Formats: C-alpha cells, sequence, structure tokens
C-alpha cells in the first residue's frame, strides 16, 4: 500500500503532515510513503531527510497521490470553487486523514462522497483517554500557547522577568491568561519561565489546582458555579450574562494592571465568548498586548481582526490565524505522530484494515464508500 | 536650576532620557523638570504620568529647551547638517548629558562647543564599581542581550523548550552565544529561562565560570591564551586565535538553532566569529541574532537594520536593539542619568558644580564652557 503526503496549499500553511521519523515507521510497517518535493520546507524537514528515512519523492502534487491508497494532510483539501481541486487529485475510494473542519466545511465533505472517498476528519477525535496521543487538536493546541507568549513578548516593550542590577529595578511583565485549556496551561508555563507574574481565569473547576501547580495566580468568580461548568467531554458549558457581568468585576481588578492578556476560549459548536470587551480594553494600560487564540472562531475580544495587528486604545490587539503554523517546525512532527498513531493499530501481520467498531474510526469518519456517515 | 529633557529624533528611536520617578527625584533636589510633550510615547510614559510626578510639560522641543540649564537626551543631539539643528536649540553655557557617540563624532563636539555647552558623554564612564549604576553601555545591553533571544525565539519555527505532550517529544532549541559580556551574558539567562540549551564562547577565561553559573556551557579554545584588558575588555587575538576558535565552536554550530553574537572591541569594527562558509553548514531554519551589527557585525551577512534570509538560515541584524525594549530600557536610562548627577548637586543653593577630581566627571566631559576637554577632541573647525 502506498500512503502519501502532498505540500500544504492553504494561504499561510507552513506545516506538514510528515516527518522522518515517522517516515521510518510506515516503511517498517510495510508501507510505500509518498511526499511531494518541497513538502517540508516550512517546517524545516528536507527532501533528503524524508529520502533517507525511506520515503519517495514525486514531483508534483497530482503524482504523489496519483495512486495513493492513504493520504495524510493537515488541513482540508480545496475544491473546485476555491480554485484548486485537491479532492480530484485523490484516488477514488481512497482513504483521507486531516483537519477536515468537518462539521463546518460540508461542500468538501460531499466533494470527498462524490469521490467515494474515506475521509477520516482527526478534528474529531472522541474524548476518550487512550485517543490522546492521536489527537492533533491538543498537540497543535499546546504549541499555540507557548506560541501566543513569545508573540506577545515580541510586541510588548519590557523584558518578562523582574530585574535587578546596579541601575535600578524594572518590575516583571503582568500576564493574565483567559481559558486554561491546553493553549492557556502552555501559556501559563511559558510565561511563568520566562519571568511573568502569571494570572489566570476558567470557568471549569478542575482548572484552578492546574493553574496554581504552575505557579499562576488562579482568578475566582463564581466558586460553586464552576462545580457544573465542565461537560463529560472535558468543555465548558454556556455560562450566561449574569455570570459574564460577574467575570469581568473579578477580571477587571487584574486587568487593569495586566501587560499581556491571552485569550483562548472556544465553546462548542459556538461562537467564542466574549472575554474581553472593548470597554475593558480602554481601562488597560497604554503598551498593553492582547493576543487573541480564539480569533478565528470569533474571538474573545470584539476588536480582534483575523491576520492582522489591530491597535486600539493604546493597546495592540494580536489575532495571527493558523498560530500552530507559526511553530510549524515542531507542529509537523507532532501531527505526523498524531496519524501515525491513529494508523499504526490498524496494520497487521501485512495490510491496513481499518477496525470500523473501533471507537476512534467510528467517531471520526464522516464520509466512506459514498455515503454521508456523520452528518 | 532647570532640567529639560526633549523627544528623541533620530530615526528608530523610541527611548526617552525620563521616567516619572525620577522626575520626582529632580524635584526633591531642587530642580524644576521640563519634558517635551509626547517625548515618553514609545516607551509608555504619557505626559499626565510625567506631570503626576511634578514635571512641566513643554509645547515644543525649542520651548523645552530654551531655559534649560541642564539637558538629558538619549542619543547626540542632531546638528544644522543632519537637518534638524538640535544643539542650537539648547541654551548657551547649559549643561547637557547623553550617549554623544564623542569618540566618532566631532561635528557634534564642535557645534556644543560654539555654544559653550558643557558636554558629558555617557558613554565614557569609567569602568571603575562605584560607577556600574551610572553606566548606560551595561544597562543599555543588559536588555539587548534579553531582546536577542525574543527577538531569536520569534523568528524560530520551534519552541524553546522540551515539550511533552501526549503526542511525543519536542527537544529544546540549542542556543550559541558568542561573545559573554553584558548582552551575552543576559541571553545565555534568558535562553536559559526558555529551557534551551546553551552554549557560550568568549576570548576572556573568567567568562567560563560566569557561563557555568546560568547553566550553560562553556566552548573552550585556548585556555591559557591574558584576555582581558585593563578595564574588563577583550580584544584583537590575532588571526592564529581565529582559526582555532572557528575550529572548536563548528562542532556545536553546526546543531546550533539559535546564535546570537555580541562581541565587540573598543575602538575596532567587531570581530568576524561566523563566516558566510560557516553559516552554509547550519540547519535550514536556523536563526543568527548579530547585535554587533552596528559595529561591522559577527557576521558578514548581517545588513543593519534587516533581516537576511541566506542558505536556509535568517540573520538578524536591527539596529537599537535597546528600543525594541524602550519602556524598560527609558527608566534605567534615566536613572543612570540620575545617578551620575545626583552627587554634585548642592539643594540649598541650586547649583550644579560638577567636581572636577570626581572620576566620572574627568572621564565623561568632552568640553567644557567653549574648549575642548577630551584629549581627542582637539582639533580645528570643519
Ligand atoms: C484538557 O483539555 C480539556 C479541554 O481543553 P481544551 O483546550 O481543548 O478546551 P477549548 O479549546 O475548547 O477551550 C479552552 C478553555 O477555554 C475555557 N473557557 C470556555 N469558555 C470560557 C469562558 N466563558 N470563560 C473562561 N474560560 C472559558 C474552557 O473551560 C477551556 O479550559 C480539559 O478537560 C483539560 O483537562
Ligand atoms: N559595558 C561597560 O561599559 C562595562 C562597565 C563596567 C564593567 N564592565 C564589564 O566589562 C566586561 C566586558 O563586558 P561588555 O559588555 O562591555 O563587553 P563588550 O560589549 O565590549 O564585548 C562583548 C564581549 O565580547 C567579547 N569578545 C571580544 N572579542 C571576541 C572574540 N573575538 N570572540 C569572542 N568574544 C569576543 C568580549 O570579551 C566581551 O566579553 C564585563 O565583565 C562587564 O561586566 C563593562
Amino acid at each position: 500500500m502506498k500512503i502519501a503526503i502532498p505540500k500544504e496549499r492553504r494561504p499561510g500553511e507552513d506545516r506538514v503532515a510528515i516527518s522522518p521519523e515517522v517516515v521510518k515507521k510506515l516503511v517498517g510497517l510495510g508501507f510505500e510513503v509518498i511526499v511531494e518535493q518541497g513538502a517540508g520546507v516550512g517546517a524545516s524537514i528536507t527532501d533528503d531527510a524524508l529520502t533517507a528515512a525511506g520515503a519517495t519523492i514525486a514531483s508534483t502534487a497530482a503524482q504523489a497521490l496519483s495512486q495513493a491508497d492513504v493520504v495524510w494532510k493537515v488541513q482540508r483539501p480545496m475544491t473546485a470553487e476555491e480554485g484548486t481541486d485537491e479532492v480530484a487529485l485523490i484516488k477514488e475510494g481512497a482513504v483521507l486523514m486531516c483537519h477536515l473542519g468537518a462539521l463546518t466545511n460540508r461542500p468538501v465533505v460531499e466533494a470527498l462522497t462524490k469521490r467515494k472517498i474515506t475521509a477520516y476528519a482527526m478534528e474529531l477525535m472522541p474524548r476518550i483517554s487512550r485517543a490522546q496521543s492521536m489527537d492533533i487538536l491538543s498537540s497543535q493546541s499546546n504549541l499555540a500557547g507557548y506560541r501566543a507568549v513569545i508573540d506577545g513578548a515580541y510586541e510588548f516593550a519590557r523584558a518578562f522577568p523582574m530585574m535587578m542590577t546596579a541601575a535600578g529595578t524594572v518590575p516583571p511583565a503582568r500576564v493574565l491568561v483567559f481559558g486554561v485549556g491546553v493553549a492557556g496551561l502552555q501559556a501559563i508555563a511559558t510565561a511563568k519561565r520566562l519571568g511573568a507574574v502569571v494570572m489566570a481565569t476558567d470557568v471549569r473547576a478542575a482548572t484552578k489546582e492546574q493553574v496554581e501547580s504552575l505557579g499562576g495566580k488562579f482568578i475566582t468568580v463564581d466558586d460553586e458555579a464552576m462545580k457544573t461548568a465542565e461537560t463529560a467531554g472535558g468543555y465548558a458549558k454556556e455560562m450566561g450574562e449574569e455570570f459574564r457581568k460577574k467575570q469581568a468585576e473579578a477580571v477587571l481588578k487584574e486587568l487593569v494592571k495586566t501587560d499581556i492578556a491571552i485569550t483562548t476560549a472556544l465553546i462548542p459548536g459556538k461562537p467564542a465568548p466574549v472575554l474581553i470587551t472593548e470597554e475593558m480594553v480602554t481601562k488597560m494600560k497604554p503598551g498593553s498586548v492582547i493576543i487573541d487564540l480564539a480569533v478565528e472562531a470569533g474571538g474573545n475580544c470584539p476588536l480582534s481582526e483575523p491576520g492582522k495587528i489591530v491597535v486600539k486604545h493604546g493597546v495592540k490587539i494580536v489575532g495571527h490565524t493558523n498560530v500552530p503554523s507559526r511553530v510549524a517546525a515542531d507542529a509537523s512532527p507532532l501531527f505526523a505522530k498524531n496519524l501515525l498513531n491513529f494508523l499504526t493499530p490498524h496494520v497487521d501481520k501485512k495490510t491496513l484494515v481499518m477496525k470500523l467498531e473501533d471507537e476512534t474510526v467510528s467517531g471520526t469518519c464522516v464520509t466512506r464508500d459514498g455515503a454521508i456517515v456523520h452528518p
């Protein structure tokens, strides 16, 4: 069997769904591994390094994908309506594994269905502990949370650590992390190791102890309300306006002293919760920066604009798109490993047969043999 | 007496030679403090903050400097030949304290002398222990070393720290610091703070223990080969050493992710530490931060003010690195100035008598009352 990995064509996408270390594992499993010439340039993974690991280099996308039984990629394939029909390059009946954005992108699923492709939408990986090594949302989020602090520190005109020199002492940066999920925890860790005084808040009560064990200060809003705020999947529930007002009052006290506010909150199937209103940014100190990591989902701050740095009220509101690609050389090997861990169990002693009864397979499959599975 | 601070006008300068805390001290010493409006915007220091500290706000640079007995600024004032005659705004007989670039800028010294201005070139602060609090080179350098690591991490496509995820582990970045002076020491500490593996090298033997104290690893070249001069300064070691230093460095440099070069030599172009040949051997995706770019660079591929991309490597050569940390750089530069001035103030007489026998005064004064003082600045007008 042949597995192919093309170059990512969507604008700004520097990640690639492969690594030399994953190529060797695939070859050891019996695959012919094909990668498009130059697919790993953005991730610092050369064609020679892939060849040395056992891969075959194809000169074009069409040539790489032409006979592939399994296609691995990072973002969903582009369709004819977008100007470049990447779906048409996938062999009819083949398997596709990638971040499909299935719930938000019906036409790509429909296009795949027409070619009878079996598509596993990696972002739908079931929230079960044995699937943590296969979860692309947490491996990429982890890097995004680190990146937020680096982007914050780059845009900030003071140093993060408190420095005590012969000339005098300069205070540390004060960082506030809104939403302490996977990205938020790495944001806290990164900011803390740099020397910042770190504060953080979240609706889930389980988060408090995680914040404190990293040396952050948790901002308590509604103690007992936090008790019922988590879902069974581990996500936050919609809280409401009464809490919204509460949250703001607790937060504002620290936000007026905050140098860097990092916002990462998401709500399953909903627009991002507004955590930093325009009124609130008005009370912030001149020179402060907001890193809105939820900008593509609506933003936790209404002033953030996707792919831009907006300046308003003396505050820089940073809203880069595709933050994981700003750490592409680390993001790629981890994304590649997520795909390898998901696929490996279905190879035996030597073919690949996806076990359809496996919960990670049925939970991720959005279309198969011309039929849409999870509408 | 009146002390005035104008807005910095050189291109890219965001620092300001003042802070609210320093204004308070100056007012406490009997000074009237005036700052040009908007002077601290780049450093996040508002006029209101300065007014609340006891300073007055002047509408223009000329209104700010016209009656000032003492003038503080960051970079050397511009002359008539540069488009804005800033020295013309300084009252005749006033005292100027700033980074003058005195030994490399004749025109400014001549202009100042012509108006009988007494100028203290802060960059010539004697390297004595009691003057450390007055030293603008080290306060500014320390922030530049921190900033090199932030700029490096910003330009690099991998995280600095080792990260242990459920998906697998990603190894830490490897950093190689060349030149372990004030800037190099801060680059080591900040790179270590971020969990990087840090290697470093310098011609001064004593640096080794400073590197190890921060958890970094020293690249030895020639243990035996008298390097530190009397001022705590290094040098021009010869071609022999240069070839030998390149050798051991290569082994680490071939696996390095971020190389931060900070080496300088008093009165000479910066030493070449990373040849083009050597950048050819680095991993694609690697980044070089050349903090010595303005003195000619430690890497010949660096160009002032640019990020050069060659051989898959980013060669970063921003100018005025301290200004990339202006909101911390400004308060420290202001304190350096305050620490140098304070001893000479006589509160009851409201006079400024710079003690001539004071080593900091004699080491820094380049012109006084219309007569050049620094021995290297004597000469004919242009
Ligand atoms: N900055 C000041 O004015 C000042 C004031 C007081 C004390 N000091 C002390 O003086 C020492 C020098 O520090 P600095 O920041 O001013 O140095 P610097 O800016 O002049 O040079 C940076 C470092 O580059 C090194 N270097 C020079 N040529 C080199 C080469 N070919 N290869 C490798 N490294 C090379 C130097 O030894 C120095 O340590 C330190 O101990 C500092 O604490 C400096």
